[PDB]
């Protein structure tokens, strides 16, 4: 239980749900972990669960200075694991300007300008992986996710050109796509959105956070050595049918 | 023989380069066509050199105001291009957060305000053809490529979910990727970049705009009327290799 | 007249899509030839097409038979692989005897047709290959397993000819289709490809007429620029 | 202690790429059984494993043989289906012979050891199927005509067979692996700089992908391509 021994790694979004249990089990393995999210009472919290010595920082991707605070107050990591995001839905004739532009803020902007700051370091000293989180809405086309399918395809491209410039100097950089996953905001907002989506799955079920997590955890690892500008698709099915 | 005769065509970003030959095409196939860009006196100069009746409207993408004025001037379109971009270069380290926002402003936003109010009368009269233009840099990762391959892929996305929440009203969606074509923007910015990308593909050359313009004015017509939520790619083996 | 003066060989071109393809690139001009076992449905397709469409007896599981067909069309400009069968059994169902079959027919017979017309092709400076592939090999659909598996092979050969053949001006493509309604589907099949069609965006199956059109765009110099791709004709099954 | 109580079967597991991932599979409590035509490479590369593993002779090109394989080990819950050859030759240059060995080989071997073994599998409610493909079945490159196409239908074979066991809860993956420092390859390639990561991979690495895809880790993930090639796929 010491693969990660004297890695510091990086989790947006990490104090809820898939980000949470990604960040449990890296520090489980011997990583020193930063979270970071809005909530500073919930990210306090998330941090003792997590326990292993994982520390908190407040920060709203969608705010360009306060990406920069972050990337200045963790200014050595060896993992990034990009997963906060929002996913609002709505038919594209319902779509609203203000909407559209936060979406892209907070799940495209706020990650390319983190990963500037941080794989900058990671180049310098040779070694680094990154840790895309996307959706399986960005590999096919869902009825009311227009918007939200179209920053997480943004992120999918930014992993191929971000793995062809980076990978000289030593550092990995892929995705994790996920299926419909039993997370606290999906239970409140899309509770029948994704048992609908999981009807369609070869699997026929929803994922426990946990389970995304888990390929999370290889890529990040030392394990997916030879791994580098690939999608892996954590979906009980979805995309191969 | 004109297998356009009757329909109406937009083509935005239609006043030179795979913008320009595509509206051409479709105004020798006999559609009334639209050509939109930001100087007046090039779009006009267009216009006339087009022939068969087609008309300039002055518009920017990246001005939502002026996209609105553009769907008023244009209000029932059979056919839409998506052409207008921009694609500047900049590793990952060099890139300006202005030119980020410009880049998504001008590919992604106005291209879907646009859709969001030219397919809600192609809904409503049943039928209808939208051609988004990708790039090959949405596919494979280059170099200096990461904001404009992004911006792609997002419209790859797109797509696929216009096409599923159009297609049961009879409105198909397609996009075209293009390989590295010769045109007024990149002979004079990219002149050493596209013979490079040019040496590795299974053609091993460019290619004319009108090359890219057969491909929009398939996707657009009746004879690919079971061709919906697909990629076209024309890059000379790109994608492939 | 587009394909004036080129030379089109178009396998399985008796029935159904390929049929259709035929019918399209003679209308353009093209001397078309076809291809089938049945000599009564050749002679009867040839002259439902018209435009000196000629009919060349083979059997594509046969490679003498394949041979015996390169040598009686040497030079051909356009070739169009279409021919291919696709019965349905589960994974636990499927016997040896058809997966032989399966094989030999969809992918075997293919591949040595295009080492025999490609060559010439190469000489020449000039050709394009277009395979007729299928949904199935790119989404799991039960009961297709080894059908999906040939047409997959299929996507693959025209990646690896596009690069090998591409440097001497021969392009290379697949067609990949939704469910069509052509007499085979329709006396076999008859409510898989409704039950396939009611999960397309299109929410309908298509005439073997709208698959011909992109063969003909493929086939023709207005694709002079696209290689090595697939092109989907299915209602939108692979966005779905 | 991941794997304990599972049995594990690796076609091809005496040598490269299928050796390091039996081996990786033992050290995790598995009950590993590897399989392969020679019987003394066999017998040494079960007892360099250990751990109980077992070594069964068979050969994919001969459908009997792979009948007798499956009916020594029909209570399998992971299988790597490894064995494979990849000559090469352009396509004026292919022969028939060697056509129809390496689709009788990669492709119909395979296919009926996993209708075999998926029976038990399905029956049981859970099981995880490995097949290792390769990155000439996703790009075009010339002299792999043959080879890449009986990985594409391995491809294909992943998906079709993910949507019809998966409604029992099998899994169903492809691993698609770059270029690897294997016996066979080294001495093929004798004397890789296109991919981002510049270098060739270590047996382990692969192996590591194919343990990953095999254990209840891998819990949510059925039908995919996991790409282990140093970038190739994206560039
Ligand atoms: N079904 C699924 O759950 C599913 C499927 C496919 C993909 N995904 C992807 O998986 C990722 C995580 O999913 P999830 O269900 O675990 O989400 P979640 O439970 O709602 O948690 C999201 C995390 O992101 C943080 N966050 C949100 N907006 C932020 C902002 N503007 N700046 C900084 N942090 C912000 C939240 O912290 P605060 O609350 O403090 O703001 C929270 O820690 C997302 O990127 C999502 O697109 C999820
Ligand atoms: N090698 C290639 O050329 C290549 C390869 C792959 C993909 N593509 C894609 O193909 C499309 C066309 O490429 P191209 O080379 O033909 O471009 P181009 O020659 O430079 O022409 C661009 C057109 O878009 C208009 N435009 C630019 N910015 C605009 C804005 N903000 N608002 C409204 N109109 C605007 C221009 O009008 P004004 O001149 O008046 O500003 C012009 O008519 C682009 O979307 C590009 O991403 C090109
Ligand atoms: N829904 C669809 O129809 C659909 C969907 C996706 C893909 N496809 C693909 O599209 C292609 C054509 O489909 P289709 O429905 O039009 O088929 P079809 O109507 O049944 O006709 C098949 C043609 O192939 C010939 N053929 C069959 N076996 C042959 C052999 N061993 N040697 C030589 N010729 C042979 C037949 O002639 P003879 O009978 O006289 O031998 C006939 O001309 C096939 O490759 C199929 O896999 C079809
Ligand atoms: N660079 C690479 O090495 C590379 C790259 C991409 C994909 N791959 C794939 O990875 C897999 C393993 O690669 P590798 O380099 O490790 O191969 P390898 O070192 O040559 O070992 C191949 C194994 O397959 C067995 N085998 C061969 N033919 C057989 C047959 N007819 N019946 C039964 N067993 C048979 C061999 O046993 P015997 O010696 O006793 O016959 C041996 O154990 C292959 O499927 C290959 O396609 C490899």
């Amino acid at each position: 239980h010491m693969e990660l021994e004297g890695l510091t790694a990086l989790v947006t979004g990490g104090t809820s749900g898939i980000g949470l249990e990604s960040a449990r089990l890296m520090a489980a393995e011997g990583a020193d972990v930063v979270i970071t999210g809005r909530d500073a009472q919930r990210g306090e919290q998330a941090a003792a669960d997590i326990g292993h010595g994982a520390r908190f920082v407040q920060a709203d991707l969608g705010d360009l200075d306060s990406v920069a605070d972050l990337a200045a107050q963790a200014p050595d990591v060896d993992i990034l694991v990009n997963n906060a995001g929002i996913y609002p839905q709505a038919s594209t004739f319902d779509q609203d300007v203000a909407g559209f532009q936060q979406l892209f803020d907070t799940n495209v902007r706020g990650t390319y300008f983190l990963v500037a700051a941080a794989a900058k370091g990671m180049v310098a000293r040779g070694h680094g992986s990154i840790v895309n989180i996307t959706t399986l809405a960005a590999h096919k086309g869902f009825p009311g996710t227009s918007v939200y399918g179209a920053t997480k395809a943004a992120l999918e491209s930014l992993t191929r050109t971000w793995a062809a410039e980076f990978g000289a100097n030593g550092v990995r950089v892929n995705s994790v796509s996920p299926g419909p996953t039993r997370t606290p905001t999906t239970l409140e907002q899309l509770g029948d959105f994704i048992d609908d989506v999981a009807a369609g799955l070869p699997l026929r079920r929803t994922a426990a956070p946990e389970e995304i997590a888990q390929a999370v955890l290889f890529l990040a690892s030392p394990r997916a050595s030879f791994v580098t500008g690939s999608t892996l698709y954590v979906d009980g099915g979805g995309y191969a049918v």
